[PDB]
RNA sequence: AUUGAAAGUUUUUUUUUUUUUUUUUUUUUUUUUUUUUUUUUUUUUUUU
């Protein structure tokens, strides 16, 4: 399912999204385009929306970069064997040889691969 | 029917924070509301 939105905002007074602002300090220059004039970059929109969503959710897990607890490898294996898309993501990232169809291949695993898998689990959750 | 092929240069990151166009600056200094004009003229304290 795809949800499409066309949001409009009745901002009080004005806004300003600068960039570069040349050198020599003095005035503050809002970012230009050259042809279209001025715009708000999509990255700024995404950052503002992420901030608002983080405020809304108020998740303690998200506050500490999802690095506050140790995730058991058994749980990781259970999710991997239970979620096909998660398994596909893990295989596409850490490598097909490292992660087989069924199992984690602990012998080939090392510190950084394990950390990557734990971070992927935390962020996917 | 190319020696021969099939892969998105992709994900991810808010150009943001610090700063009161502020202090000082009395719409006042001068100019007599005076100036020419008689409250005046007419009338018997009185008759059969």
């Amino acid at each position: 399912v795809i949800q499409v939105f066309r949001l409009n905002f009745r901002l009080r007074t004005g806004f300003r999204v600068g960039g570069g602002q040349e050198v020599g300090d003095n005035v503050i220059r809002q970012l230009r385009i050259g042809v279209e004039g001025v715009m708000i970059p999509a990255s700024s929109w995404k950052g503002m929306f992420r901030r608002v969503s983080e405020i809304v959710l108020n998740s303690e897990d998200h506050f500490e970069e999802h690095s506050k607890k140790e995730v058991d490898t058994r749980t990781i294996n259970a999710l991997l064997k239970s979620d096909e898309k998660f398994r596909r993501i893990a295989i596409s990232k850490v490598g097909k040889e490292v992660i087989t169809q069924n199992g984690i291949n602990v012998d080939k695993l090392d510190s950084e691969s394990l950390s990557d898998l734990r971070r992927i689990y935390n962020e996917y959750n």
